[PDB]
């Protein structure tokens, strides 16, 4: 019985009719129509010599309005302003977007789930959903001329905006900026090797997960023991797990079951080490990309 | 490495503004407005008792226009005209509506893959990508109200619809209409337990996806050792594969690599039987859900 359960994305209509095209020079990608604003990562302002170690501060100042052109493929826009925030470039044009949406920016934590519309030249073409991993990178389909894509939840028709791509590395995997400015994972937007932490499983999720498979008729793994949350993040430290934190979301699942969030606790514990030759879900490894919210929603 | 390659669906803002609510007495579900036309699963004229054999026929008759209400939310819709087609409705109304995109409507075949926008009450709520398996069901995420609900694919700046959502099978997978009307497979829009046919690996997306794991530097399967196309597919036949059918997609991921179609039917017929401790692409056994094209586009960029 397949559960239903899939990598769901959020409906990109609202975001895609955001996306421009941002050219500094030589140099284009992606930007974030909202209102008066174009956001755009900062390096756009780098030539290809000096990519290895950019002066952020040096291309800014020897930047004016002119230096940016702004172009709608998904309208006619000038460029007014322009500034700096962390990562990124806020520009401010004359014409304001009439398709915005409305919208918040927030900053996922590992272990949340956004989706993520990958644009190339200011036209979408394909989205994905993707989950901020412990080490606070991502993985998701990024190629060259993709920056600038932007990540997003939604809570009713409101846009959560939480990331807007930047690069990728050597492990392939990807990281980018909030639109406070800040990089995720204090990755430096320097071309210049930077490593990744260890990747740990997201207790949450994989418990969320389980909830899930006991909702689709597998339990077996349901036993009477319990370790607590504080017992558990203990083993945690050891184990490559995070800690586990409670939700509203993950106690609508405990009382759907009947099973509690201890219970699952001890059984993760057990299947860490292997599942002994049986399955869950259609795998013998523990899967912690599922959110609680992804399995009240789908189940 | 971690690959890039991903479940992609395509943007579906196209799709958004075409989706509506079509409501029939009791029974409400999800339509697809494209110019002066809603398409809707007929079932809509259903009432909830007479579900296991319905008379579509005579439920059609017996309606006017104004037994169809059509509600955008993504306006009232006034239906000014009303017909069947195999299992869809096909009522006209007196809008056209404005954000229409290219189209055509065209039935996809066995192991290719389509984005699906699910919607509730005509209201969008998730996309997810499917692969139209080899007993014409697919896999993916539909609730109760989802009926309605659309497949498509893009090429170009045309929208290709495939898939009308219609109902659920007891293993939980999911099966719909074309829209010329037919149901994909044996199904009847018959509230009934329904024979599906054995499932298959889709040979094909086999192929791509060990193409995608060659490009990703990761080729221990590779042997000089062929397997020829009409062999593989004799073998086939006894081992729960499609018959493998080339295009100019794998084509392009045969030149790239240098490594050649039937170097990789030979290996299928290898991995199959188990990978012995190793993985591909962080598998332990053989992947069929991604296309080729899929390949080019992720990896490639073509
Ligand atoms: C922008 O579209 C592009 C996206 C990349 C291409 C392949 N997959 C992606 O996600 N980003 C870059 O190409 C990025 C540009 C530079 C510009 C100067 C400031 C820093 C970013 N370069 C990049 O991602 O290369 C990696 C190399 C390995 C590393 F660890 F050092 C990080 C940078
Ligand atoms: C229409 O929105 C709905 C979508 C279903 C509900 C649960 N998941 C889905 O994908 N479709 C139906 O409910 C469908 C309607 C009948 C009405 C007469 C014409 C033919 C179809 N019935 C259906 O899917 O029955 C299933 C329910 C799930 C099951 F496992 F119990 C087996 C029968």
């Amino acid at each position: 019985h397949h559960s239903g359960l899939v990598k769901m994305s959020h409906p990109s209509g609202d975001v895609e009719a955001c996306m421009v095209q941002v050219t500094c020079g030589s140099m284009t990608l992606n930007g974030l129509w909202l209102d008066n604003t174009v956001w755009c990562p900062r390096h756009v302002m780098c030539p290809a010599d000096q990519l290895s170690d950019p002066n952020y501060d040096a291309l800014l100042i020897s930047m004016t309005n002119h230096s940016f052109s702004v172009q709608k493929h998904i309208a006619n826009l000038r460029v007014v302003g322009h500034a700096m925030q962390g990562t990124l470039l806020k520009l401010t044009v004359d014409v304001a977007n009439p398709s915005t949406p409305a919208y918040t920016f927030t900053t996922v934590k590992p272990g949340a789930a956004f989706s993520v519309l990958a644009c190339y030249n200011g036209r979408p073409t394909g989205t994905f959903t993707v989950v901020m991993r412990p080490n606070y990178t991502i993985k998701g389909s990024f190629l060259c001329g993709s920056c600038g894509s932007v990540g997003y939840t939604k809570e009713g028709s409101v846009i959560n905006f939480c990331y807007m791509h930047q690069m990728e590395l050597a492990n392939g995997t990807h990281t980018g900026s909030a639109f406070d400015g800040t990089m995720y994972g204090a990755f430096m937007d320097k071309q210049v090797h930077q490593v990744q932490l260890t990747d740990k499983y997201c207790s949450v999720n994989v418990v969320a997960w389980l909830y899930a498979a006991i909702l689709n008729g597998c339990a077996w793994f349901v036993k009477p023991n319990r370790t607590s949350v504080v017992s558990f993040n203990e083993w945690a430290l050891a184990n490559q797990f995070t800690e586990f934190v409670g939700t509203q979301s993950v106690d609508m699942l405990a009382v759907k079951t009947g099973v509690a969030i201890e219970q699952l606790l001890y059984a993760i514990q057990q299947l860490y080490t292997g599942f002994q030759g049986k399955q869950i879900l259609g795998s013998t490894m523990l899967e912690d990309e599922f959110t609680p919210e992804d399995v009240n929603m789908q189940i």
